């Protein structure tokens, strides 16, 4: 994250951070819990992944220094890509990690909602994004997970913005016009969560833009209300 502060314990406690083990363990990619088994990410972040044997889910952390050997995580059953997912820049970069055990939800670690239907036209002015990504294009992955407000932009906006791409409705966009405060390297996967009605949403994701807080380069992210269906489908399978 760019131009934000360190979160507080517990601020987010949807978020999780994605670790690999091959070669050696670091932090991968962010993630939200939304079910009991369920982390919803970026299809980006499993890029050359071969097995879900080497992913191992950590939630209600604030740190990365928490993170030891004992301490204890998720293991990962499935991976589940979109299965027309190409590209980031292409849209469709969402992705299912189906865990092996389940989350038992407290104050340090519970579900984030998904969008409904009918909120497809409520505007959110109250947007975060979250990570332990880099604070500038060449940096490392950050200890304290970070936070930043961030305004969401029109698709109209975010195309103008993106000339040579296409903006798809699938996608949508978040930045100030002289950038500052954005999402960075390490934070694809994570979430775009709205307070709205005393009710935090999971907007987007985590997923790709020119550059990191660039003035007129908002950040591009999955909009999630647009895939609740495939999401349903994934996990409500029979
Ligand atoms: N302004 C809007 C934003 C939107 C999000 C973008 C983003 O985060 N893209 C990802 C794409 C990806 C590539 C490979 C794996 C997973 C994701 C990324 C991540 C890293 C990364 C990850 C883990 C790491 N561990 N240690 C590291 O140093 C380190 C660096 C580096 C480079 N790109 C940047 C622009």
């Amino acid at each position: 994250i760019v131009g934000g502060t360190a979160s507080v314990r517990g601020e987010w406690p949807w978020q999780v951070t994605l670790h690999t083990t091959s070669p050696t363990q670091r932090h991968l990619c962010g993630g939200s819990i939304i079910g009991n088994q369920w982390i919803l990410t970026a299809a980006h972040c499993f890029y050359g992944v071969e097995s879900p044997k080497i992913l191992r889910v950590y939630s209600g952390i604030l740190n990365q220094s928490e993170i030891k050997e004992d301490t204890s995580f998720f293991g990962v059953q499935e991976i589940i890509i979109h299965d027309q997912y190409k590209m980031a820049e292409s849209g469709y970069d969402i992705a299912l990690l189906k865990l092996e055990t389940t989350v038992g939800y407290g104050d340090s670690q519970r579900p984030i909602c998904l969008p409904s239907k009918g909120d497809r036209n409520v505007i959110y002015t109250d947007c975060w994004v979250t990570g332990w990504g880099y604070r500038k294009l060449r940096d490392k992955i950050q200890n304290t997970l970070q936070k930043a407000k961030i305004p969401l932009v029109t698709n109209e906006e975010c195309q103008k913005r993106y000339r040579g791409h296409k903006i798809t409705h699938k996608m949508i966009c978040a930045g100030y016009r002289e950038g500052g405060k954005d999402a960075c390297k390490g934070d694809s996967g994570g979430p775009l969560s709205c307070k709205h009605n005393e009710v935090w949403h999971l907007v987007g994701i985590t997923s790709w833009g020119e550059g990191c807080a660039q003035r007129e380069r908002p950040g591009v992210y999955t909009n999630v209300v647009e895939y609740v269906d495939w999401i349903l489908e994934k996990t409500q399978a029979v």
